[PDB]
């Protein structure tokens, strides 16, 4: 055994749990300006209900504490509460949960009654109710509620000392990111110009993964767009299966993408370096449900993905997943197709190994390509550790079709060869109907699509946290050091697009998550103007 490994290992352990990882002084680093500070912020903020009191979770926690101060509000917040509620009540006790806010919000004598909505809804959605119910029965009720609190009660929220407070943490999400915001941890994996880190901020102690883009790999390998479109597009998803970007920062020798951190491992490792290969059926067809939810989000999007290995799909703590490494992911001009021999062999469409225009089909073809090997234990084209020589690879996937074997079920198998058509024209979910054909075939039988989306659905495998489910750090491969280039000035422009700083709304669910923003956002005795929002004396 290498000590070499057990330190990088037990480090990363320590810091993945007093202080929960923060730093000392991070009471200090995290203060709040004064008010005064902050006039440019008062500006230059978009004033939006949504962003400032919903989208943005600061923004929302603030507004909701202000709306507790006006009794004539809190209900509306504790009504929508209550929607939300009703809205995840299952379709047995939906009629009965429908009954208890109708008591609750719609009589004249209600004790939170609410005026505001309309007397005309109220009858509409009882009739409904005392027909049949449906979560999206309080959608109009809900929606005329926000076109009242986002008019009188908005700008109330502005004037008070609860928005003043929020442009104080504007101005700390506005603070510039450098190494020093982050401490950095063993190495976690190799892909494309640069290594996936644990890190961890040390204001905060909330762990991430840094996947460095060093700098001279991009110069030497005109890969620039490459990793640049990967940071936006990064930002612009926002699924609940895949890795969400954080912050965005330059150093010295790389760019960076901090993204969420995966602790239970790549399942390329989950099937090959642990226990036997592969994994039962029931695990399979989970991770592939979600697999399908993250792709048709990608694809909603318009994005395709190219990219789909075991290796590029990674566990979270609780066993949901993720997608990572989507810098081979483009945007798709509505109406085109676009010619790329791009990808890892064996994992490349008919379409991309022939350098033919293509769709969003390729990613069908990825689907697939993952749901054989988790059960099969193997590529469905190639072997274990199979030395094969990538033009036969090429040839297989083109001439020769799959072989399964008695691990498969009638509906593995099919959901495969389905997904796993030569014929781009007829490849399951590649047809208008999308990744809605693929979410019916009986494979996802008892798979409550809408129930997975929302989390409700317990992983079958759950990672042990005293785990790091991932090859050792010194059996990590590396790079052939990339020397004797030199970077002009003409590339300071990109590292400057590039170098964004933090991501809004993330950076405030880490203050949030954190319990910083808890501890931080207090007030004066008796709900009173602390100093820092005090602009008449100290
Ligand atoms: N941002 C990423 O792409 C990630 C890559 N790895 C690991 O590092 C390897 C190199 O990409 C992967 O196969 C995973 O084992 C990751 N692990 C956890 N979280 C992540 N976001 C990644
Ligand atoms: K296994």
């Amino acid at each position: 055994m290498e000590l070499e490994n057990i330190v990088a290992n037990t480090v990363l352990l320590k810091a993945r749990e007093k202080r929960k990882g923060k730093s000392k002084k991070w009471k200090e680093i995290l203060k709040f300006p004064h008010i005064s500070q902050c006039e440019d912020l008062r500006r230059t903020i978009d004033r939006d209900y949504c962003s400032l009191c919903d989208k943005q979770p600061i923004g929302r926690l603030l507004f909701r504490q202000f709306c507790e101060t006006r009794p004539g509000l809190e209900c509306y917040i504790q009504f929508l509460d209550s929607v939300a509620e009703y809205e995840v009540t299952p379709d047995e006790k939906l009629g009965e949960k429908g009954k208890e806010i109708m008591t609750k919000y719609l009589t004249p004598k209600s004790p939170v009654f609410i005026a505001q909505v309309g007397q005309d809804l109220v009858s509409q959605t009882e009739e409904k109710l005392l027909q049949k119910p449906c979560k999206e029965l309080f959608s109009a009720c809900a929606q005329s509620v926000h076109e009242y609190l986002r008019g009188e009660p908005f700008h109330e929220y502005l004037d008070s000392m609860f928005f003043d407070r929020f442009l104080q943490w504007k101005w700390l999400e506005r603070q510039p990111v450098t190494k020093n915001t982050f401490r950095q941890y063993r190495v976690l994996g190799k892909g494309g110009f640069g290594e996936v880190c644990a890190c961890q901020v040390r204001a905060t102690g909330k762990m991430y993964a840094c996947k460095r883009l060093e700098k001279k790999r991009i110069k030497k390998r005109k890969g620039e767009s490459m990793a640049l479109n990967e940071k936006q597009i990064l930002e612009k998803v926002n699924s609940q299966f895949v890795v969400n970007l954080a912050y965005a920062y330059e150093t010295k020798d790389a760019l960076c993408l901090v993204l969420t951190i995966m602790n239970g491992g790549d399942l390329k490792f989950h099937i090959y370096n642990m226990g036997n290969p592969g994994f039962e059926e029931e695990r399979a067809l989970f991770y592939a449900a979600e697999i399908l939810c993250g792709l048709e989000d990608l694809h909603r999007e318009n994005t395709v993905y190219r990219n789909l290995k075991p290796e590029n799909i990674l566990l979270d703590d609780y066993g949901h997943i993720r997608i990572s490494d989507l810098g081979l992911a483009v945007k798709i001009p509505e109406g085109d197709l676009i010619r790329g021999r791009v990808g890892t062999v064996g994992y490349m469409a008919p379409e991309v190994l022939n350098n033919q225009r293509y769709g969003l089909s390729p990613d069908y073809w990825g689907l697939g390509c993952l749901i054989y090997e988790m059960i099969e234990g193997q590529s469905p084209f190639r072997g274990r550790k199979e030395k094969v020589k990538r033009e036969e690879v090429d040839r297989r996937v083109l001439e020769t079709e799959e072989v399964y074997s008695h691990k498969f079920s009638e509906e593995a198998k099919s959901i495969c060869k389905m997904l796993l058509t030569k014929d781009a024209k007829q490849r399951l979910g590649c047809q208008e109907e999308g990744a809605a054909e693929v979410k019916r075939h009986p494979f996802f039988r008892n798979m409550n699509f809408k129930r997975l989306e929302a989390g409700m659905l317990d992983p079958p495998f759950v990672p042990d946290p005293r785990a790091v489910y991932c090859k050792d750090v010194l059996d990590i491969e590396q790079f052939s050091t990339v020397k004797g280039v030199n970077l002009d000035h003409t590339d300071d422009d990109f590292y400057s697009k590039f170098s964004t700083g933090s991501v809004s709304i993330p950076w405030q669910n880490e203050m949030i998550e954190t319990e910083c923003f808890k501890e931080l956002n207090v007030f004066g005795p008796n709900g009173t103007l602390p100093p820092d929002l005090n602009r008449n004396h100290p």
